[PDB]
C-alpha cells in the first residue's frame, strides 16, 4: 500500500502536493521523501497523471526541463524526451515565452513555464520502496 495521502498507479506511489514550490525546490522536496519529481515512462502513466492534474485544476510540475540546452528536453533521471512523448505538449508548446525551461501539466497536456514559478508538484517512488 501507498503511504497516507499518496496515490497508487501501476506499482508506484505518487505524492500530489498540497503546497506550491518552484521546480528546483520540488526536486528537493521529493528527494526528502525518498522519491523523485515525476519522470513519466509510459503513455498510460502520462494519461493517468495528466487527468489528475486537469480535474484538480492545478498547474503541476513534472521532472522535465530544457535548462541545459534550449529545446532539448531531459527528464531529471537523465533520460531524453522521446519524440513520441512530444505529442503530450499542448498545442503551441513548448513556446519558450520569455524563456520557459521547466515542464508542467496544464489542462490536457504539457506546458513549458518559468522554472522559478511556484506550482504544485508530483513525486513518484516505487510502492515496494514505500
Ligand atoms: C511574455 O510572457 C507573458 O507575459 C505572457 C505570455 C502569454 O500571453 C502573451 C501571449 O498571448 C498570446 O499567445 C497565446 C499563447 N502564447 N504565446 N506565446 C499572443 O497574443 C502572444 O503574442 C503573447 O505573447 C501567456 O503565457 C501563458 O500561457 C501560454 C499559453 O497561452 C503559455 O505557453 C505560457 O507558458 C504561459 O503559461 C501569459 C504570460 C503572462 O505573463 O501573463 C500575462
Ligand atoms: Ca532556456
Ligand atoms: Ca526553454
Ligand atoms: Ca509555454
Ligand atoms: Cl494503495
Ligand atoms: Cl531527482
Ligand atoms: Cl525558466
Amino acid at each position: 500500500p501507498c503511504p497516507w495521502e499518496w496515490t497508487f498507479f501501476q506499482g508506484n506511489c505518487y505524492f500530489m502536493s498540497n503546497s506550491q514550490r518552484n521546480w528546483h525546490d520540488s526536486i528537493t522536496a521529493c528527494k526528502e521523501v525518498g522519491a523523485q519529481l515525476v519522470v513519466i515512462k509510459s503513455a498510460e502513466e502520462q494519461n493517468f497523471l495528466q487527468l489528475q492534474s486537469s480535474r484538480s485544476n492545478r498547474f503541476t510540475w513534472m521532472g522535465l526541463s530544457d535548462l541545459n540546452q534550449e529545446g532539448t528536453w531531459q527528464w531529471v533521471d537523465g533520460s531524453p524526451l522521446l519524440p513520441s512523448f512530444k505529442q503530450y505538449w499542448n498545442r503551441g508548446e513548448p513556446n519558450n515565452v520569455g524563456e520557459e525551461d521547466c515542464a508542467e501539466f496544464s489542462g490536457n497536456g504539457w506546458n513549458d513555464d518559468k522554472c522559478n514559478l511556484a506550482k504544485f508538484w508530483i513525486c513518484k517512488k516505487s510502492a515496494a520502496s514505500s
